[PDB]
């Protein structure tokens, strides 16, 4: 089934940085991972490269770097003159695939991975005589480009005077050593990480600094066996050799269960009859990309997790998130559930338990972003692994879908505690109003408050700043108005939270959008979102909320304990499930109640407003900042009345709201502070697209709602191109941006193919 698949995403390369990117600093091109290793292969691009496969990406941690364009390529010669070959390369789903063909030698390469730190090449030589077999290679000695083009002269020596790279022959091959380097944004090494070369032949070596060059005598036709393994610790390269071994002894054990593992990705995940094969070729590489994001354990990490883009410039190494990771999981329950759940564990892996070190008062907190390296708060120094927030939270929902494929108690009866703390959490240290109804929001960091617990924030208003610290301070500071912008960690961190750091619901419109609001009516304090600290009864600072409760969050907490109660009910838990839909049933009513607004037939946030409303909300719906995705996010999640879902349909399949080009962006063409190229203010992403059209369908309108997803297979651009995959598109051209190769998009590709394309 595999070889119906050729080349869905484009593999080709030759990287002649280290740093080789793209406009937004991605590594350009998309190299092959499996198994969850720590190293990827690209295929040829023509001539300079067949032989090989070029661009060694190494994954330094926490970030992608490129080792190598030729290394290990070879060249076979018959009485000293060099064959001359034509090539054909291909990737499919789990494998790169080269064919070298000439009149009296043919080559077939076949890369597949062997381990989680290991690829297995098996080259097959058919030779009518002897024939002397040369391998070459070289390292990378410049460091950055974009677009093809440098960006300096800087080396990677230069740049990293301690990473005194050397290759070193062995008894059979050789190995690359990497010294260390603590570069926290660019390059992380322990010091005793290698890039090892082993094979199944003897081989003579010449190494000429930065380059080799090794040779091997054959007597006619053979197939060969070779492992590639970066090694990021002495003790995975010791224990890596046990392996490699085993390998090189079995080499067809190790061909066959790749082989195998992938025909049941595709068996198990290409179940839509219905889908054309234009259709069914996008889940396909939506499976390729899930699975190549795939990391096996590795440093703070003690599970597989899976990162939003393993080419990305800040969501590679083993870098995880939570609401990617419920997204990831749900879309991977249907094809590679083995690693769906592993992928949540890591998530909760680090939660937050009574007497942490750090945090204490966050007991049940998930943090937003994990990764190799530990923060210096906890005795690493990574300056990626973030406790400043968490995301928004889908987490029941995601481990409910692997439940539903996999029929596992055992799997419901783990993860309900976790959840359980999770759903507690918010409750305690997100609902600054005690009124059991969520808002986003940050935790006591180093980043947000003092020592003594006050609220850190800046102060700019021309090229004066003035850091301060109080929410009283803070307060006056927003009374008077005397800004240019006041910077407030915290409330930054808060945005993160939501997911949608710049929405326009969260107070983001530029400069030439909000002069039109206030010609039109509008005032601009309109746009401000006021913040406050959360205190436990005995005054212990919890952290923080926007004074703003949204109604996304809101709906996912609906779900939340939708799921919780269903998952209580499987666990013989029936007064525990009794009280989860029960907190359901107050939040739907508080959402329908409150949030919904029935002049436009919408739904928004509402703000904290000074004093509650006589109908208990907290304030009024914030219809002037414009309608966006969280509006049907009570119909995605089933907290909408009938009434209320068929009113915001209408808003949705609007031409003048949603229904655009590509439909369902994130924000409405109406909304005031909207723009095309805008990331959270305009471009349509594809979760939210698919939460609308599974808000549509559960309310009734599923003959829409597959309307709707041909117009976007019909009109995103690339779909059915060979491009990598990318997070978002302008609502009425169809471009694309953001990083390649990206996770959720996959997973929610995976979605519509399973869910709403279909054959016209
Ligand atoms: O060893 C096979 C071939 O290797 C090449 O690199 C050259 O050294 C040739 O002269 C030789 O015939
Ligand atoms: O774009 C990546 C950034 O995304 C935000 O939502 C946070 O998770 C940050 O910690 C992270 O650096
Ligand atoms: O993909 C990882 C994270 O990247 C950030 O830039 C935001 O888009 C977040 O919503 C997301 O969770
Ligand atoms: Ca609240
Ligand atoms: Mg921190």
């Amino acid at each position: 089934n595999a070889d119906n698949y050729k080349n869905v995403i484009n593999r080709t390369g030759a990287p002649q940085y280290m740093k080789d990117y793209d406009y937004d600093d991605h590594q350009r091109f998309n190299p092959f991972f499996d198994l969850g290793a720590w190293h990827g292969h690209l295929l040829p691009d023509g001539p300079n490269t067949m032989g090989g496969f070029p661009g060694v990406a190494l994954l330094t941690e926490e970030y992608i770097n490129f080792m190598a364009s030729n290394f290990d390529r070879l060249t076979v010669w018959q009485d000293g003159k060099k064959v001359d070959f034509t090539l054909e390369a291909y990737s499919i789903p789990g494998a790169l695939v080269q064919k070298l063909t000439a009149k009296d030698v043919q080559v077939e390469m076949t890369l597949r991975f062997a381990t989680p730190r290991t690829s297995l090449l098996e080259t097959k030589i058919t030779s009518n005589k002897p024939l002397d077999l040369v391998w070459d290679g070289e390292l990378l000695e410049k460091l950055e480009a974009k677009e093809g083009k440098p960006l300096s002269d800087k080396t990677i020596a230069g740049e990293y005077p301690d990473y005194q790279r050397k290759i070193s022959a062995t008894r059979d091959g050789l190995k690359v050593t990497f010294g260390k380097v603590r570069a926290t944004w660019d390059l992380l090494t322990s010091g005793e990480s290698e890039y090892q070369v082993h094979k199944s032949l003897p081989v003579q070596t010449e190494i000429n600094g930065n380059r080799f060059t090794s040779k091997a005598h054959i007597n006619g036709s053979t197939t060969l066996y070779t492992t590639y393994s970066h090694l990021l610790t002495a003790q995975e390269v010791s224990k890596e050799q046990m392996q490699i071994r085993d390998i090189l002894a079995r080499p067809a054990f190790y061909l066959t269960a790749s082989q195998q593992r992938w025909e049941e990705y595709l068996k198990k995940g290409l179940t839509n009859p219905d889908a054309t094969p234009e259709q069914t070729r996008v889940a396909v590489k939506a499976i390729e990309t899930l699975n190549g994001n795939w990391r096996s354990p590795g440093g703070a990490v003690k599970f597989n997790t899976v990162t939003p883009s393993v080419t990305g410039r800040w969501f590679s190494g083993n870098q995880t998130w939570p609401w990617d990771t419920w997204k990831q999981a749900f879309a991977m329950a249907h094809f590679n559930p083995d690693i769906a759940k592993e992928n949540i564990r890591a998530v909760f892996s680090w939660q937050i338990q009574p007497g942490d070190s750090v945090r204490p008062q966050d007991v049940g907190f998930v943090p937003d972003l994990i990764a190799w390296n530990l923060s210096p708060e906890r005795g690493g120094d990574g300056g990626n692994w973030n406790e400043r927030n968490t995301k928004p939270s889908l987490a029941a929902w995601s481990v409910m879908e692997v439940y539903n494929v996999t029929q596992d108690k055992t799997w419901v009866a783990e993860m309900y505690p976790k959840l359980v703390a999770y759903h507690d959490w918010w409750l305690r240290n997100r609902d600054h109003n005690g009124n059991g109804v969520p808002e986003y929001g940050a935790t006591r960091d180093k980043a947000h408050n003092t020592e003594s617990g006050e609220m850190l924030f800046t102060v700019k208003k021309g090229d004066k700043e003035e850091t301060q610290s109080g929410l009283n301070n803070y307060a006056r500071v927003v009374e008077k108005g005397q800004y240019d912008s006041l910077e407030i960690p915290a409330q930054v961190a808060a945005s993160w939270e939501s997911g949608r750091d710049d929405a326009a619901v969260f107070g983001f419109i530029d400069k030439e959008q909000l002069d039109k609001y206030v010609a039109n009516g509008g005032k601009r304090s309109d746009w401000t979102v006021k913040f406050a600290e959360n205190r436990s009864q005995d005054g212990t600072l919890l952290g923080y909320s926007l004074l703003q409760e949204s109604v996304d969050q809101a709906s996912y907490m609906y779900s939340d304990n939708h799921y919780l109660a269903e998952m209580a009910t499987i666990l013989g838990k029936p007064e525990e499930a009794k009280r989860y839909r029960q907190l359901a049933q107050q939040l739907a009513d508080y959402i329908n109640t409150c949030m919904f607004d029935p002049t436009t037939q919408f739904y928004y946030d509402v703000r904290i407003e000074d004093k509650p409303l006589a109908n208990g909300c907290a304030g009024k719906p914030i219809v002037e900042r414009g309608k966006g995705p969280e509006g049907w996010s009570p119909l995605f999640n089933g907290a909408a009345t009938q009434a209320n879902a068929d009113a915001v349909v209408k808003v949705m399949l609007d031409p003048k709201e949603f229904n655009t080009f590509v439909p369902l962006g994130t924000a409405a063409l109406t909304n005031p502070a909207f723009g095309a190229d805008i990331y959270w203010r305009g471009r349509v992403w594809v979760d939210q697209f698919w939460f609308g059209l599974k808000g549509m369908e559960r309310y009734g309108y599923r003959d829409d709602a597959l309307k709707l997803a041909d117009t976007f297979f019909r009109h995103a651009k690339g779909l059915t191109a060979d491009g990598p995959i990318q997070e978002n598109y302008n609502p009425l051209t169809g471009a694309q941006q953001g990083a390649p190769n990206f996770s959720w998009s996959a997973a929610h590709l995976y979605m519509l193919y399973n869910d709403f394309f279909r054959k016209q």
